[PDB]
């Protein structure tokens, strides 16, 4: 079926939970043996969220190459994304090592450091220009260059230096700051505006490594971001845009990381975002 009318048909019939459970039943199951090794317990935020072995990002290190991060490679859309958990106190150096080694331009953050009164990820970037951060375990230096605070999101320019080689690179930090503590946003308008700002920066384009996207677990809000981006790109590429099937795209993405889209409300919000976004594109 088309999307917008499939949408109204699920609303009128109130069957979002049944649609979402079908997706969960059909989703791929692949091994995640490296994630579950005892030496990696303090590298995982949640025991039930792990990268598959076949698609995990490897650190360029011979001691321990593990990080909770996955490469999502979308062949028809010609887009790639790295989806990862919010960094932990003992993985902030690994996080920036990955950004460096994978040649990423942008980092997309969809959570606040504290939500619901608890810490959802480490404070992993500097908050003042004159107070830079040094990660001694991976030999990197990170400096805040500029910050632009808007009503729904903040964009930061960061300088990452590889201290071994003295090479430097500019990284863009796109921080969506207004996702509610409970539920999903009422309108997708600010989320779509944010997606378009990431696109306009070059961070999603083939001349760079894949964008790094995270929330707390790296599967819920993060899944919504890449699912919406890929669906809108396919609607532009194809002769028949009504042929784009958001459930089929989601199942393809779940071949590369488990659990993408965590609730039926997130599934409905993803439909809403793609539907509204397709009208603005034209
Ligand atoms: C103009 S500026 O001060 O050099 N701006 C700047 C500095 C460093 C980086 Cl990585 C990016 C931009």
């Amino acid at each position: 079926m088309e999307m917008e009318k499939e949408f109204e048909q699920i609303d009128k019939s109130g069957s979002w939970a049944a649609i979402y459970q079908d997706i969960r039943h059909e989703a791929s199951d692949f091994p995640s043996r490296v994630a579950k090794l005892p030496k990696n317990k303090n590298r995982n935020r949640y025991r039930d969220v792990s990268p598959f072995d076949h698609s995990r990002i490897k650190l360029h290190q011979e001691d321990n190459d593990y990080i909770n991060a996955s490469l999502i490679k979308m062949e028809e859309a010609q887009r790639s994304y790295i989806l990862t958990q919010g960094p932990l106190p003992n993985t902030v150096g690994h996080f920036w090592e990955m950004v460096w080694e994978q040649k990423s331009r942008g980092v997309v953050m969809l959570n606040r450091v504290m939500e619901k009164g608890s810490l959802k990820c480490a404070q992993y970037w500097p908050q003042k220009e004159e107070k830079e951060m040094i990660f001694e375990d991976t030999n990197l230096k990170l400096t805040l260059i500029s910050e632009d605070i808007k009503s729904y999101y903040t964009v930061r320019q960061l300088e990452l230096e590889n201290l071994t080689t003295q090479e430097t690179r500019e990284i863009l930090h796109f921080h969506y700051t207004t996702w509610p503590d409970f539920g999903v946003p009422e309108s997708p308008a600010s989320f779509l505006n944010f997606l378009f700002k990431v696109r306009e920066s070059g961070s999603l384009s083939p001349e760079h490594g894949p964008v790094v996207v995270h929330c707390s677990a790296g599967i819920g809000r993060s899944g919504t971001f890449c699912l919406a981006d890929t669906c809108l790109l396919l609607m532009d590429k194809r002769k028949d845009p009504s042929s784009v099937d958001i459930k089929k795209v989601l199942l393809e993405m779940r071949k590369f990381r488990m659990g993408l889209i965590q609730t039926a409300d997130q599934l409905r919000f993803s439909y809403l975002a793609v539907i509204e976004g397709a009208k603005f594109i034209m």
